[PDB]
């Protein structure tokens, strides 16, 4: 575990992370995809061998010894708000199980279902709160990655608010 488990936020490409493992915002088919998934495929393409997994689940594949946790959030274009909210909470619970199983002291994690799976809605708070609900019982250092300047400020505020 980390000596004083923390949350932090950085605004940069998650493919450049300084953590012991990465969470991919994956599609259910293990395809290269768009956005975070695209960046992860270019950096760790070996981790896409047999990475397909259903919505609301996470599947870890090693690239060398570096673990890539493929977490499949719902596409809010296809899910109702109710069923999508349940599946988005479930994906983060499965990430916390994998992070614990791997014994890592740190993890890089994007906000699931906030980009092309958002169904055109701002889901920063919804996605971040489900992240916290899952990760708060783990002792890994968590580093959240984002690309927008206003999102960086809002995620940083949400972390600082809890102290
Ligand atoms: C390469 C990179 N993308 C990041 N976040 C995405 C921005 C839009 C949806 C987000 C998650 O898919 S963090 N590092
Ligand atoms: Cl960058
Ligand atoms: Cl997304
Ligand atoms: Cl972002």
């Amino acid at each position: 575990g980390a000596m004083a488990p923390s949350y932090r936020v950085k605004r940069m490409d998650i493919a450049k992370n300084d953590e012991e493992c990465v969470v991919n915002a994956a599609n259910p088919r293990g395809l290269p995809g768009d956005g975070v998934c695209k960046a992860v495929y270019k950096k760790w393409p070996e981790s896409f061998k047999n990475s397909a997994t259903p919505v609301g689940t996470a599947k870890t594949v090693m690239c060398g010894t570096y673990p890539v946790i493929h977490a499949v959030g719902p596409n809010f274009s296809n899910y109702t708000e109710s069923e999508g909210d349940r599946e988005l909470a479930a994906a983060y619970r499965e990430v916390a199980k994998e992070v614990t199983r791997l014994g890592v002291n740190s993890v890089a994690i994007p906000l699931l279902s906030t980009g092309v799976y958002s169904g055109g809605k701002d889901r920063l708070t919804q996605s971040l709160n489900h992240l916290f609900t899952a990760m708060d019982s783990t002792d890994a250092d968590v580093v959240i990655y984002c690309r927008d300047k206003e999102w960086e400020k809002k995620i940083s505020e949400a972390i600082q608010m809890r102290t």
